[PDB]
């Protein structure tokens, strides 16, 4: 098994929905116009509370400072792990940095699950997997080698979310719903849009996927609906330890599988859909 | 023949090139949410001094005011004739429309489309318009979709003079496009509107290029002005030309930014044009007005111009 630091620095922000039109035209092109701009890692997650943008130090450069825009106070690091789900890494990555007072953010996407930490914690990254993985570095795309536990309360909306792609030509196509469905639009509106390394995921929700044209938003497991279980009361910051693990081992454990985003405030698991009452009994045994 | 008021009561705006970020969740808005906004007249000019907006009182509320927010004073109405019974554009109308106009000191915007050309007219001059016109037209309101006849029924800016000319060395084409089409074109139009490199603002009598681009959606009806160059950024099969070989040269007429009062501006240049039969597209933007001729008639028309008294 590997582990591969990837070649992005990524900054974490917050822009506040009444502000969003004054980002409109730096993220229109990050999402639409790869040659305008150098960004290669971009995500953007829209919540009832805020838009939450991951990007690297090329994105981050065309999005001005407001009072909208909130700044998390550290570069991230990209983990990745090879030879879709965040249950198969619980008790290999997940535990252990939690264990070692790593940080964590996560964003599961359609092609694969990327662990987030702070570049101050590489060195204790690095020593505590270094023993269980090959751990590469990205160099040129080629591989080279080397804050108090609290029980947070979950809530379940009746939502229910697809995990998509796309092929990365026919997103001119989806251009305009995208756009409309951003920037214009128990229930929690949850939508995700990312865009790393030339693969597209989107999460969205089943009412939101019928204002998009058909045959378009591609799966390999088609029908397969997800529920969302949100982590957290108060907004959650950057600095706890151990609220991934709180979820992903449990579920690890009842052998479910797991998909895991970080928002700015708050954490949230895309578990299967019939699933959802078995999770929810797990998870009350903290 | 016959004159139309159209239903339309119409705004012109200047977005200067600095307040594009501003402007860009309003404008992307009217150009491609038909179910977010009542607008039925929306058209946008880019040229490299601002962007040019003439937009009905619906499509005018989604835009705040700014510093980078140019209005001008007067609410416009859109007139229309359809003349099909020679030379193309507004030439068919310089006799019979902007000449008595001029004569009459009704001050006019012009915006040619694809489809046909309008005469904006400030809402206070309708009674001289109808008057002045009524001899020549048989004209007609338009009343919920349906033409109406019409049988009801000081000067503030610079005195009128001859105005200088230029011709950019570029291409120009008048597009249209099917609706339906819209979503396919929307990343590269917005790439072309917004995000690319303009030419420098800061003489000639031929300069190399302007960047001059227009796209209008006036009662479901799509018309785009293009550069030539511009046109193989786009998706191939999706544009309509309906001209096979020859292009379009612009004739800017400028000097000082030309305002909303003066008349005779459209006069000068339409009346020889027609004199000298050669087909004209006229487009009025905030501060100065495009007369598109045929390409290989260019010389003509220069010559011709450069007799204006
Ligand atoms: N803003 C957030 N979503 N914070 C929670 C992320 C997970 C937490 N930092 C952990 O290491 O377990
Ligand atoms: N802003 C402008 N483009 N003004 C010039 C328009 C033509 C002028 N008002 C005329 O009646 O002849």
């Amino acid at each position: 098994m590997e582990l591969h630091i990837l070649e992005h620095r990524v900054r974490v922000l917050s822009v506040a929905r009444p502000g969003l039109w004054l980002y409109t035209h730096p993220l229109i092109k990050l999402l639409f116009l790869p040659r305008r701009s150098r960004c290669k890692f971009f995500s953007l997650t829209e919540t009832p509370e805020d838009y939450t943008l991951m990007v690297d130090e090329e994105g981050f450069k065309e999005l001005p400072p407001s009072e909208f825009l909130q700044v998390a106070e550290a570069t991230w690091l990209v983990l990745n792990v090879s030879s879709a789900g965040v249950t198969k890494i619980a008790r290999s990555v997940i535990a252990p940095l939690a264990e070692h007072h790593v940080s964590v953010l996560m964003l599961s996407t359609y092609q694969t699950d990327f662990i987030l930490v702070r570049e101050q914690d590489l060195s204790v990254v690095i020593h505590t997997l270094a023993q269980e993985f090959d751990i590469y570095r990205e160099v040129g795309g080629e591989p080279v080698p080397v804050p108090s536990p609290t029980v947070h309360p979950i809530q379940s909306p009746q939502n229910r979310f697809c995990v998509l792609t796309l092929d990365p030509e026919t997103l001119p196509a989806i251009a305009t719903t995208l756009i409309d469905v951003l920037f214009y639009s128990s229930s929690i509106t949850f939508f995700a849009f990312s865009l790393i390394e030339g693969y597209i995921s989107i999460v969205m929700d089943a009412e939101t996927q019928k204002k998009f044209p058909s045959d378009l938003l591609l799966t390999s497991s088609s029908g397969e609906l997800w529920r969302m279980v949100r982590i957290g009361g108060q907004p959650l910051g950057f600095d706890e330890c151990g609220i991934v693990a709180q979820i992903a081992g449990p579920l690890a454990a009842a052998d479910i599988s797991a998909y895991y985003i970080s928002t700015f405030n708050f954490d949230h698991a895309l578990v299967p859909e019939d699933g959802i009452g078995s999770v929810i009994e797990v998870l009350q045994r903290r």
